[PDB]
């Protein structure tokens, strides 16, 4: 039983030339080696095994922006987003459309500027587009070591260490080395911007910042986490998914800066008589879930993917489809992994799973406790 705080429900929002496919495949690979489905579960304990094992649910966010109801729905199903931009093209209209919806729903996010090895790659230009065009406050947490043909890795500005990923094992191991002499002053300039952003978190840190006292790494990360979750800043990372130089550090960022289910506000809906109500992120609350994808499997038949917001659902329970006005009995429950499919007997608040063989459910339907009815969408 994984506690709620170790969950990370995320979406990888990437369009056009950003490299969504390769980024997603690298995520599943690194997580799989450490120890397309509508939602895939994986585990991550950090690039250097420095964290507890977190359970990451990757929700497939539509690569298209043609079906906007689906984009909005995917943003309520995930809790945090990893937005990927192409280092050459930068911010383009399709990612801009999604970013405005993320803002409308208050979705915290981190950014990964991919393709740092491509001709024309310009990291800081993308960063200025985020600030100027998207109207967010990026906080740069890494600088690339070179660009184009000369791209060798990235620098972690909080730790002030260059990261060298081993070529031979496709980036499964790495080493922290000294920042190259020629980049040291620029790294210090950018690190100061991180302290400045973190200082806004509390009066204690503001005092330390104004007086010139040193921040500890834990203080910095605590502040950046809160600021990210409350949509005040957007941490920015960079690298290359294909070259196996970057996604590993982005995964650490998912853990360190993106929300667990308890970090975001309680979901809002209406009862059957139009009264506004909420469902708390708790096992003690009545069950509620939103169905977000209906897929046909050749082996077991239909798979109904849903996000549970509250309560606990067990195989054999009778629930209510509050949109159709019909009771549904839950049979088998599954969770998809990169290369396997795991049978489970219950799904708790904050998790995502697929129900086998349901009859009444279509996308957007709410499944809930028969006695305490809620409609989460329309
Ligand atoms: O230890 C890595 C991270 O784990 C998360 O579950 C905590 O909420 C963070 O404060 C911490 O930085
Ligand atoms: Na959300």
């Amino acid at each position: 039983a994984t506690p709620l705080k170790l969950y990370r429900n995320i979406g990888i929002a990437a369009h056009v030339d950003a490299g969504k496919t390769t980024t997603t495949e690298r995520v599943l690979y690194y997580t799989g080696m450490s120890h397309t489905s509508a939602a895939t579960t994986c585990y991550w304990s950090g690039m250097d095994k420095q964290f507890e094992s977190h359970r990451i649910n990757i929700i497939d966010t539509p690569g298209h922006v043609d079906f906007m109801i689906e984009v909005e729905r995917s943003l309520r199903v995930l809790d945090g987003a990893v937005v990927v931009f192409d280092s050459v093209a930068g911010v383009e209209p399709q990612s801009e459309t999604v970013w405005r919806q993320a803002n409308k729903y208050g979705v915290p996010r981190i950014v990964f500027v991919n393709k740092m090895d491509r001709m024309g790659a310009n990291f800081l230009r993308v960063v200025s587009q985020i600030k100027q065009r998207l109207g967010s406050t990026p906080v740069v947490l890494q600088l690339p070591i070179g660009a184009e043909e000369e791209f060798k890795g990235v620098i972690d500005l909080i730790k002030m260490k260059a990261i060298h990923w081993d070529e031979e094992n496709k980036g499964m191991t790495f080493k922290y080395v000294d920042i190259p002499a020629d980049l040291k002053s620029t790294c210090e300039e950018y690190r100061a911007h991180i302290i400045e952003a973190a200082a806004e978190y509390s009066e204690e840190l503001m005092e330390k910042y104004l007086e010139g006292e040193e921040f500890t790494e834990a203080e910095i990360k605590k502040a950046l986490r809160h600021l990210t979750i409350t949509n005040k800043v957007v941490p920015v990372f960079c690298g290359s998914a294909f070259k196996n130089k970057g996604v590993q550090a982005v995964l650490d960022g998912v853990i360190e800066y993106l929300p667990s289910p308890t970090d975001i506000p309680d979901i809002q809906g209406v009862d059957e008589h139009g009264d506004v109500i909420h469902r708390k992120t708790s096992y003690d609350e009545p069950f509620s879930a939103l169905a977000f994808k209906i897929a046909t499997d050749p082996f077991v038949g239909t798979l109904t993917y849903f996000r549970a917001y509250s309560g606990i659902l067990k195989s054999g329970d009778t629930v209510y489809n509050s949109v159709k006005g019909k009771k549904e009995r839950i049979g088998r429950l599954l969770q998809m992994h990169a290369n396997s499919r795991e049978e489970i007997k219950e799904v708790r608040a904050g998790d995502i799973a697929a129900a086998v063989g349901l009859k009444t459910v279509t996308t957007g339907d709410t499944l809930c406790d028969q006695d305490k009815v809620v409609i989460l969408e329309r």
